[PDB]
């Protein structure tokens, strides 16, 4: 029985149609039918879902994150079909964001004007965590691929425009985000130990990339790592980023800060190719503006990739899919399909 004023196919009417198969996804047309997903989740195996239309959320206060509470049961195939997520707002509950812990796959969604917040918890607009470290089962990983944010984000201890922590690779599987953007403000205000980013907080275990993203909103932290793309890498952990771009004003407010235009902590754990970083964007620590030297490769805490004009950079990320991404009319890239 269903908990929203919606309503047999699409369990009863809780949506358009569909039983949550990859053959049948549970088809949402409107905002009482996403807020019936967290009914019709499984523990023992992953249900499908996809976006009909534009999907305008507000006025909804009761949403909590489909996957950030118990063991985080719920494996969530998502294909928003190239529709948006407008008003999306979560503050409460586990990893306070769409899925919370996404293990399987999220596509073709951009979430317009979402607003995340958490005092306790390291977040992102679409997850919390972008699967799970060191599983033994390589459906507990998880993809985000050709998806946007724009809105706010406030985390503690990590924050991201896409996702909070991107977690690694096992099992024949992989987790990484690819072909997304972001325009989103990104806050990490733990007192100490922050790590913001404007793709991903943090990155945990060996294995796992970002790809073909880049990002625009203002990136800060209280007192810790910021970084265009991600704010750290964890100790014995790795990433690889490549073909990506640094579009956002970075500020470390405490003077303990560190601040890279792609990566702000233990970057030399990561493998890069391919990075850039518009050459207007402000870097600052403690009020006082940081100039960067155009680097390839890390040999330190942060990674700064090279400077690339406005100009040049819309050249760069179009081709990085010229079927998916266009030119802006201010200049920022953006899809096809956006907004």
């Amino acid at each position: 029985d269903s908990y929203t004023r919606v309503p047999g196919d699409g369990a009863g009417g809780l949506f358009e149609k569909g039983n949550g198969t990859d053959s049948k996804p549970y088809m949402i047309m409107n905002a009482t039918q996403i807020r019936n997903m967290r009914s019709v989740l499984k523990s023992g195996m992953k249900v499908y879902f996809q976006l009909g239309a534009d999907i305008d959320m507000a006025g909804i206060d009761d949403w909590q994150s489909l996957n950030g509470s118990g063991d985080f049961p719920y494996e969530i195939d998502f294909d928003g079909d190239s529709h948006v997520i407008k008003n999306f707002k979560c503050s409460a509950g586990d990893y306070p964001s769409f899925f919370g812990v996404l293990c399987g796959d999220c596509r073709n969604v951009g979430f317009v004007n979402a607003s995340v917040s958490s005092a306790r918890q390291g977040i992102g607009i679409i997850t919390g965590y972008l699967g799970l470290k060191d599983k033994g089962n390589g459906n507990k990983t998880g993809r985000i691929v050709n998806c946007y944010t724009t809105g706010e984000v406030i985390g503690s201890g990590a924050a991201g425009g896409i996702a909070g922590v991107l977690a690694n690779s096992y099992d024949g599987q992989e987790s990484y985000i690819k072909n997304c953007y972001s325009n989103a403000t990104v806050s990490d205000r733990a007192a100490s130990g922050g790590k913001a980013g404007g793709i991903a907080g943090r990155k945990v275990g060996v294995g796992g990339f970002i790809e073909n993203c880049y990002a625009y909103g203002a990136v800060s932290a209280t007192k810790g790592g910021v970084g265009g793309i991600l704010g750290q890498i964890d100790k014995s952990c790795d990433i690889a980023i490549k073909n990506s771009a640094a579009w956002s004003n970075l500020t470390g407010v405490d003077a303990s800060s560190t601040v890279g235009r792609i990566v702000g902590v233990s970057a030399s754990l990561g493998s890069y190719e391919n990075c850039y970083a518009c050459e207007s964007i402000v870097l600052k620590v403690n009020e006082k503006t940081i100039t960067a030297s155009d680097e390839s490769s890390a040999t330190g805490t942060t990674f700064h990739g090279v400077a690339k004009s406005a100009e040049e950079l819309g050249n760069i990320i179009v081709a990085w899919n010229p079927n998916l991404w266009k030119k802006g009319t201010n200049g920022y890239p953006i899809f096809q399909w956006s907004e």
